[PDB]
């Protein structure tokens, strides 16, 4: 699934992102729509053996388990594939333990490179939440 952005900001407020940790939800969408152009199926295989998966881009090899990562933490318990999901639910936990593993969002390089100082507010701005 591409989401839109105010579809993503709106499942992003239902599952409790709107500022989880201090994070507005614009931080969320934003993180998504650099992270991942809002897709859900993204994945970006590095050549670290690690994967990011899907809507937020979460590592393998800390947050999820695909199995093939060296290194593997796993600690969002989680098999990286339920990060590919259509629903961000696994993604916005995932997400939120890694916040609650004492990262702030600058775990998610585009939203340090791309989110950070912006405007974040743009990416709900005009939405329904």
């Amino acid at each position: 699934k591409v989401f839109g952005r105010c579809e993503l900001a709106a499942a992003m407020k239902r599952h409790g992102l709107d500022n989880y940790r201090g994070y507005s939800l614009g931080n969320w969408v934003c993180a998504a729509k650099f992270e991942s152009n809002f897709n859900t199926q993204a994945t970006n295989r590095n050549t670290d053996g690690s994967t990011d998966y899907g809507i937020l881009q979460i590592n393998s090899r800390w947050w999820c388990n695909d199995g093939r990562t060296p290194g593997s933490r796993n600690l969002c318990n989680i098999p990286c594939s339920a990060l590919l999901s259509s629903d961000i639910t696994a993604s916005v936990n995932c997400a939120k333990k890694i916040v609650s593993d004492g990262n702030g969002m600058n775990a998610w390089v585009a939203w340090r490179n791309r989110c950070k100082g912006t405007d974040v507010q743009a990416w709900i701005r005009g939405c329904r939440l």
